[PDB]
């Protein structure tokens, strides 16, 4: 038995390998004497699907080494499609035809040409049979699958396929024989991550740059999730810091520091800023109650085992700044995950394609275990406008079947929208989906607003006396942050007029 | 080894918790429709039949579905959800 992981090379997934070297492939690791009675024929292909940074493509080439191929030869999906018809297909052809010489040359104690496919998901899309939407590259598989389980069927051979995308692949690929046995990587559990900080530092460790206030037991979990692959990176970086250390002029942790660098695949933490600008101000008990209840239900999650989804939004008056509590009931619990989508990014778009931004972001947000994600301003990428009613039907319904959909067992998360205006909503029926419903009250009283303004600290004594002495009486229904936006539009003017155009500004709300 | 055929289990997702007798309804609905499909299993000249769960918004509807399904002990089932038709 080959297959320990003391060899190096990776970690942290050892009963997924584990169970290839389980059913794969004993049969190529066991002495022949026997099997050769049995007739028991090799499996031809693989499949391994997961995240995409998650150190897939050095299980493989590790196996070729772990069992000897002459090499591999490793291709990029996209590296070959062609405009020109025969070319595409044929450079398969090649690929294939490079080891039948073998093969019936020396018969069948030759040794394995193995094959690798980065990501097939584009080119292996299931084809389906009608005179219309025959496909584009519907072609190309039949020239694969005939080199694989076809006529003068081949044992000298083994194939590796790659995907982020599992569901699309046709189904008839993967048949039995063709390729069997498919695997899922997930994004690796501390553990995993302490292995491979070992590995990356185990020559660091041997050289003794970094001896010392290092600690990988800590430095894994701090993270809770992120790839191997950019660990890497951060090592590299980490790397840098003693490099960037001798600027000035035996190696440090400036991981602690760099870690604010790194996006994730993960969390991130540098998107809150444009969405917070002065952070949480908290005016009265409603905004705490609010967010202490986010810090209610959140629990609920955390705690559930027949609750995986759960979902509300907010819903108040506009400018009103539910976005913003959105975001910091997101960061208040220090998640795994988080992720934000916006029409900002997803602007002048089509109805397909902020769908295919917003399932991309789900099912990347699926594989992780807690997650809290937040869609803002419902109404716009619902594409709502009063005047007709006119909005695309495919975005809410593909939002809300997602609303509807549980992960798979044993990941949970919550979802929150901001939706500002809720009569559409419940005549459009999304609102009997979500489970429930939070009241934003815009501030409605001169005793808090005052107080707010105390908070800010814009105005002094007397500009605030003048408030006090005209107006406690009147209850003002105003959004804040357009008080923000008009006490910067009066905190310039002549200091005697400042005061009295905001209140005359201010009586100009409505209702 | 999932197959061509029914998914092993793959109902899990659609039922969590699981359904639970709350009182009669629940025996008519299954045992209704499970004389429902001794009537196809064994009948000529009905190869089909055409059934439809009403109710109101939340009941539960589609677990029942794949637990009627499931008791029925068909060879062959697919649930064709819009979860996957996104
Ligand atoms: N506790 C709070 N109470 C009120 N406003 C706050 C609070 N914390 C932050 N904000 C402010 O909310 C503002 C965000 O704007 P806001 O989200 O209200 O626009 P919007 O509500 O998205 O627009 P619309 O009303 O069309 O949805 C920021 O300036 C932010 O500082
Ligand atoms: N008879 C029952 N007793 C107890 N729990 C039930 C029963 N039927 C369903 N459930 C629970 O309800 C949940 C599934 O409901 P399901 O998704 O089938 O509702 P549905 O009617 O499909 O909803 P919708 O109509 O909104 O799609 C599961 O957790 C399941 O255990
Ligand atoms: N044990 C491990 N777990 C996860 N990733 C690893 C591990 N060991 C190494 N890696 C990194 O995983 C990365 C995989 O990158 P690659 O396979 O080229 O892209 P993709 O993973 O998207 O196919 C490699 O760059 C490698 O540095």
């Amino acid at each position: 038995p080959d297959w320990n992981f003391e060899k190096m090379g990776i970690g942290g997934l050892d009963k997924e390998f584990s169970d290839i070297f389980r059913r794969a492939f004993a049969s190529r690791v066991f002495p022949p004497e026997i099997v050769e009675q049995m007739g028991c024929k090799h499996v031809k292909g693989i499949l391994l699907y997961g995240p995409p940074g998650c150190g897939k493509t050095l299980l493989a080439r590790q196996i070729g080494k772990m069992l000897n191929a002459r090499e591999p030869k490793v291709v990029n999906g996209p590296e070959i499609l062609n405009k020109y018809v025969g070319e595409s297909e044929a450079n398969i052809r090649k690929l294939f035809a490079d080891a039948e010489e073998e093969q019936r040359r020396l018969g069948a104690n030759s040794g394995l040409h193995i094959i690798i496919f980065d990501e097939i998901d584009a080119i292996c899309k299931q084809r389906g049979s009608m005179a219309g939407s025959t496909g584009v590259h519907d072609t190309v598989v039949n020239q694969l699958l005939s080199k694989i389980d076809g006529v003068e069927q081949l044992n000298n051979i083994l194939v590796i396929g790659m995907t982020n995308r599992p569901d699309l692949i046709d189904e008839a690929l993967l048949r039995p024989g063709r390729l069997e046995v498919k695997m899922e990587i997930g994004l690796p559990d501390e553990k995993g991550r302490l292995q491979i900080l070992h590995i990356h530092t185990a020559r660091m460790r041997g050289h003794q740059l970094l001896s010392a206030d290092v600690d990988i037991k800590e430095l894994a979990v701090e993270t809770k999730n992120f790839s191997g692959a950019e660990l890497e990176g951060l090592v590299r970086a980490a790397q840098s810091t003693a490099m960037n250390r001798h600027i000035i002029a035996r190696g440090d942790f400036l991981a602690s520091l760099e870690n604010d660098i790194k996006p994730a695949f993960g969390t991130n933490q540098e998107d809150y800023a444009s969405y917070i600008m002065n952070g949480i101000i908290k005016w009265g008990d409603p905004v705490t109650r609010v967010l202490d209840d986010g810090e209610l239900l959140v629990q609920q999650t955390k705690n559930s085992d027949r609750t995986p989804l759960v979902s509300v939004l907010l819903e108040g008056p506009p400018h009103s700044g539910k976005t913003a509590l959105a975001a910091k009931i997101a960061e208040e619990s220090n998640f795994p995950f988080i992720k934000i989508c916006s029409p900002d990014k997803m602007i002048g778009f089509s109805e397909t394609a902020k769908c295919q931004a917003m399932k991309k972001i789900f099912d990347d947000a699926y594989k992780s275990q807690l997650s809290c994600v937040v869609v803002d301003d419902i109404e716009r990428l619902l594409d709502y406008v009063p005047i007709g009613p006119r909005f695309s039907n495919l975005v809410l319904q593909a939002l809300l079947v997602l609303l509807k959909k549980a992960p798979p067992q044993g990941r949970k998360l919550l979802i929150i929208g901001t939706t500002s205006r809720k009569d559409v909503l419940q005549e459009m029926e999304m609102l009997n989906a979500f489970s429930t419903t939070i009241h934003v009250p815009n501030i409605a009283t001169g005793e808090q607003l005052l107080e707010a303004l105390e908070l800010l600290g814009n105005f002094k004594d007397k500009e605030r006396t003048t408030i006090a002495q005209q107006v406690k009486g009147k209850k003002v229904w105003i959004g804040i942050k357009k008080l923000l936006m008009l006490i910067e539009m009066s905190l310039q003017m002549d200091p005697e007029y400042r005061v009295r155009k905001f209140l005359a500004l201010l009586r100009e709300e409505g209702a």
